[PDB]
């Protein structure tokens, strides 16, 4: 066969395997081949699965008719963003912050502006990650060129600072051992735990990022699942603007998990080494990598931040939070040592003495649940499974049955 | 001031200036404050300006309005895009060209896909522009650390194959003076020169990188304006199922600019040197990077891809290809050397003895109309303006009305 004379990128050759949520997609695939009839139940990859509030859909059906009028049509939008969505992004969620309409980016989420600061920060840069953690932070990283290699003795990447989060630190890390990084990616609530940093931890944080010089990136995607009093942006920590920037999303809001919005926040005073500000350079990525995000997700965000559309998120949070008290309370009278689903969709249910693929094999073989395994968020992850609360209510109620008949000897 | 200790991106202070378009929308912007009643028509930025037809709207307000329902809900999509989407690329643009749909891979956008194939490619490829072309192809490639400096002598960053098009080369580069790069990134019709390759001249592109072991990275954003019997995709071209990958979009076919809809096609028998598919690490990134198309984007791109969807993005492509006529007509009356606008919506205008930069800056201030300097598109640019057609009838005919009053008594 023809060979280009093209070398693979060597950063792609270090990846350990594919990706995490594809691959569990895939053993419940192999799953249903074995079992052809299993009713399989999903708490494993996050997704939403609850209808998008009227308001909210109304509002995108109104910009798609719009879009064929003379009137109503529009082309190109700025790369950042309209201007009214990064208003009421800045005023609702950073009102009295500091925040102004122009230190917001409009993504199409998350996960997409992860990779656009890792492509802005470069490939010369270290980085730090709660151990466990999502594992986007790490994986791009890998593929920026920030990293060495898999080392399979410690299941780690070498150069990568991972910040264990255990129960016996509160899953919170002990920031005295942490070495020092350019950036500290930051999740809180986090994905897998659930735990929510107090203020007493962010300002610890910042405190730490200052004294080193790092980056904060903090990812605030569940930030509006907050029960406990603690903060749910880290720029309420006086000090933040200096060394923080934040990543949020409409996904687990507003159910656009496919329809695809976010935003990330960068502030005036976040400045490199030589003076020059962070906002500056993404502003130069997403302008040339980057076309802007769908008008029609940003009309159906922009009604996301009305009365309305408040309400309506917060009734969607408030079912999926009821879900997360169904299976906190089944593993918690199962005797299970159970952490999160406080303050986030997710339950972190600590297996001890068991590998948590084979927990995900042994949960998914005799329960046809697909929940996700703790090691799949990084080596501090390993003896834990993540159970999401997304679901239609019957499914949870189900679900929650099935553990109860499969662990009662337990 | 506080300043933290990260050192900023050494590959992000190589970049000249900023990015082309928004300094044009900030040169615009700003004589809208000099003189804030100016009539001012955009010819500058490539930004379609007619509705989108109703029958793509109304199946993108369908599926927001299904959204609302517990059937029509749904979530995450596949990162690469839904099946029927990828299969309904594949048969309409692809048919016979032994494009499979799991090749096909759905983006929020041409842009967008050329910046996350320059992260999967990484810093250690060198690459082959046309010069000129569209400045995302050599921004991204100094973004990902894949050149040196910028040379003010000559106007280019360092480490970059920049392919000569001239009027006098028919606008294809001479392959023989052309050298090895892993990378060329090849856009026909062209962008800015309205330019389309042969096939003939394809045929050459294809031979000169299966023989210098390259990849060709083909974007075929403007190839429903082909008017002469030119290939549409590189993959008519036999063997560029070895060298070659293509990307597109709806942006310019169906006025999806906003709504924000492409794709990438990455064949099976494209290889690194080590046989490793390039597609499998472009669908790594794809999983990792991004997280899907915009459900309703996909729903409407879907609507695109049927007989009414296909009238309608034919329907408006002929208007846009009218606009071009009068504005060609327009500047060969004037007695301007006048290139491209017959297989693509850019007219791409010779001012010689004059900076690209100056001719728009007097076009602006004295006709409040924006073109697009060439130089903005690469040292073969100086000397021209491209001239954009997208736009309104009555508003490329007083822009043509304009022009003709400015320059009549001189030219
Ligand atoms: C901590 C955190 N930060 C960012 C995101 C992505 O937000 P986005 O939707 O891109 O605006 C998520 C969503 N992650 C879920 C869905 C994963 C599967 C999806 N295909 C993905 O790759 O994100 C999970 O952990 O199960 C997240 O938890
Ligand atoms: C040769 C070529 N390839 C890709 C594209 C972008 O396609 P996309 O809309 O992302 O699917 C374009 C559109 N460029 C136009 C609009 C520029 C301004 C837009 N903000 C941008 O940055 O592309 C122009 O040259 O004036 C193109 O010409």
């Amino acid at each position: 066969e023809y060979k280009t004379k093209v070398s693979r990128n060597s950063n792609m050759s270090k990846l350990q395997a594919g990706y995490l949520f594809p691959e569990i997609a895939r053993r419940r695939s192999a799953h249903l081949l074995k079992y052809p009839d299993a009713q399989v139940i999903s708490l494993g990859i996050g997704d939403t699965t609850e209808p998008i509030p009227e308001v909210i859909t109304s509002a995108m059906a109104k910009k798609a008719h719009e879009l064929s009028t003379i009137e109503g049509y529009s082309g190109y939008g700025a790369e950042q963003g309209a201007k009214p969505l990064r208003a009421a992004i800045a005023k609702t969620f950073y009102g009295g912050l500091g925040i102004g309409d122009d230190d917001v980016f409009v993504s199409d989420g998350a996960k997409c502006d992860i990779s656009r600061l890792q492509v802005m920060f470069g490939s010369n840069v270290t980085i730090a990650v709660q151990d466990p953690s999502y594992p986007a932070y790490v994986d791009s990283s890998v593929i920026m060129g920030q990293t060495g290699q898999f080392n399979t003795d410690v299941q780690k990447y070498g150069n990568i600072e991972y910040m264990r989060c255990t129960p016996e630190n509160g899953f919170f890390p002990d920031l005295s051992t942490v070495g020092r990084t350019d950036i500290i990616f930051f999740c809180s609530p986090n994905n897998p735990t659930g735990a929510a940093a107090t203020r007493e931890q962010l300002t610890q944080l910042v405190e730490f990022a200052k004294k080193n010089g790092s980056i904060i990136v903090y990812d605030s995607a569940y930030a509006m699942y907050m029960s406990d009093d603690n903060p749910r942006s880290i720029f309420e920590i006086p000090g933040a603007e200096e060394v923080a920037m934040e990543t949020a999303s409409f996904s687990k809001y507003a159910g656009f998990t496919g329809v695809r919005l976010g935003w990330t926040v960068i502030p005036k005073k976040l400045l490199y080494s030589d003076g020059f500000p962070v906002a500056k350079d993404f502003n130069r990525i997403i302008c040339t990598c980057f076309n802007g995000a769908s008008n029609i997700s940003q009309a159906g965000a922009l009604a996301c931040l009305t009365p309305e559309g408040l309400e309506a998120m917060h009734k969607v949070i408030g079912f999926y939070k009821e879900n997360t008290n169904i299976i906190i309370d089944t593993f918690t009278s199962l005797g299970y040592d159970v952490y999160g689903g406080k303050n986030a969709p997710y339950v972190w249910v600590h297996f001890p003495n068991q590998s948590s693929w084979d927990v995900f094999a042994e949960i998914l073989e005799k329960t046809h649940v697909v929940t996700t395994p703790g090691s799949g968020f990084g080596p501090g992850g390993e003896g834990f499974v993540r159970v999401s609360a997304f679901g239609h209510r019957e499914n949870i109620l189900e679900a929650c049955r099935r553990f109860k008949q499969l662990y009662k000897h337990h």
